[PDB]
């Protein structure tokens, strides 16, 4: 982590765009054609190579590997603040800002002004699949610091915590584009839930979105070693490359997954409406600071990214057939009685969720008119989720079923939403916007509602659970 950094970013210049913008395609990762992807090896290697002959250069492999490293672990300050780029709102802004970059680097060491970056497309079914073109050894896209739960012709697991798939393949699938479903639709209405929130005072809660909790977390874990496994090299493994914010951006694909990720902000804009950027001038205007690909300091601000065509580039257009999954399907008929179950204040603070829990949760508001959904969102809101930073995270959550729900099977009208986290006491909340489901339930005239959490990973505490109208 040891990055390339002004010392003093007073006197850094902002970037200004090139007069000429020349438009760039990130093209999906797989079915690539193999002159793309002699290229992009290319690139890499070239990459690569300074890391010997210009260790020093900001440009290199290691040293783009480094900012990232550096900026998760909260090494570059601008204007006196540090700036948080890890489940916050400025997830999004960075990353961007960190791909285009990036991939004007990648272009300019084999002379291609329009190199395109692609992207993993793991919310679509023919890019669920480990990406070929990353999986051949002895190029420059291959990383032998991966887990071998990538191969076989597997699909990714988006929900994955680092164990096995546990369902069928059908399922599994069913899973993935039904946690997309969630993720990029339900629990996403409106800008904070989609960014996150600030994370600038401690206030110490990490205050992530629904993308950088789900998927972008289990994806990760997906691609990297297993924690405590024998490495290639020998060591134990610490989860490298992937599975370690240390370590992530040295495994190529690091980038490629985090193409789609940039991808997903432009395919959750897309419908408009409350989906929109977020407007508070504090954000917008919060800065970043890069190297250019021609070693030049600037720095950079996140209302400049908000359009990718004005960046130069955007991404191919593919279908994103998750937006067809709400759930058809009920996993219990009727509703529960909530009387027969402990009310939220008798099950919270709880130290340990340890198996499934049942327990009932008022409304602040009943039988709401759609002027009211219009203004406020209904959030179900999970405060004080505690663990340890070293261990794997994943709980789900249901409404109106009971402690037999089959949590492996998520596109039933009840599944709310999860919460996952990959190792760095750490505190987080989650929040799962409920109208949705409260309407395909038929519980909007009800002033109680059951939840149901199951746990499926590590030791986890909540402090408590509220029912609150977000602006």
């Amino acid at each position: 982590c040891c990055a390339p950094k002004p010392d003093d970013m007073s006197k850094v210049p902002y970037y200004k765009f090139p007069s000429v913008t020349k438009l760039r395609i990130r093209p999906p990762a797989h079915a690539l054609d193999e002159a793309y992807i002699a290229k992009y090896n290319l690139a890499i290697s070239r990459m690569k190579d300074l890391d010997k002959t210009q260790p020093d250069n900001p440009i290199g492999f290691k040293q783009q590997a480094n900012i990232h490293c550096a900026y998760c672990n909260g090494g570059y300050s601008i204007d006196g603040k540090v700036l948080q780029v890890h489940n916050s709102w400025l997830f999004f802004p960075f990353h961007r800002w960190y791909l285009y970059f990036y991939e004007r680097i990648l272009g300019s060491l084999i002379d291609d002004p329009t190199f395109g970056l692609p992207f993993w497309n793991w919310d679509h079914p023919k890019g669920m699949r480990f990406p070929p073109m990353f999986d051949v050894p002895g190029t420059a896209l291959y990383d032998e610091r991966r887990g071998d739960q990538i191969h076989n012709g597997n699909f990714i697991d988006l929900g994955s915590f680092g164990d096995q798939v546990e369902t069928t393949q059908l399922q599994l699938m069913t899973n993935n584009l039904t946690l997309m479903y969630r993720q990029l639709v339900t629990n996403s209405p409106c800008p904070l839930m989609f960014f996150g929130g600030p994370y600038t005072l401690g206030s110490t809660v990490e205050a992530a979105g629904t993308v950088e909790n789900i998927p972008h977390s289990p994806v990760h874990i997906w691609v990297g070693t297993r924690r405590g496994s024998v490495l290639p090299d020998g060591k134990i493994s610490n989860g490298e490359d992937m599975g370690n914010f240390y370590s992530a951006g040295l495994d190529p694909l690091f980038y490629c997954h985090h193409s789609n990720v940039d991808r997903m902000w432009n395919e959750w804009k897309a419908t408009g409406g409350k989906r929109t950027d977020l407007q508070n001038k504090d954000w917008l205007n919060s800065e970043f600071f890069f190297y250019d690909e021609n070693g030049n300091p600037f720095k950079v601000r996140v209302r400049d990214c908000l359009d990718t065509k004005k960046m130069g580039y955007d991404y191919q257009p593919t279908a994103t057939p998750w937006r067809n999954f709400k759930p058809k399907t009920k996993a219990s008929a009727g509703k529960v009685n909530t009387g027969s179950i402990p009310p939220e204040s008798q099950v919270f603070p709880l130290a340990k969720l340890d198996k499934a829990i049942s327990f009932s949760i008022n409304r602040p508001a009943s039988s709401r008119t759609q002027q009211e959904k219009n203004a406020q969102e209904e959030v179900l809101t999970f405060n004080a989720i505690k663990y340890d930073n070293r261990d794997y995270i994943r709980f789900d959550v249901f409404l109106n079923v009971d402690n037999n729900v089959n949590a492996n099977e998520l596109d039933k009208a009840e599944f709310a939403g999860s919460y996952t986290s990959l190792p760095h006491t750490a505190t987080a909340t989650l929040r799962l916007a409920i109208t949705e489901l409260l309407e395909d339930i038929g519980l909007e005239d009800e002033d109680t509602i059951a939840v149901t959490l199951v746990p499926k990973k590590g030791d986890i505490s909540i402090g408590g659970v509220e029912i609150k109208l977000a602006d």
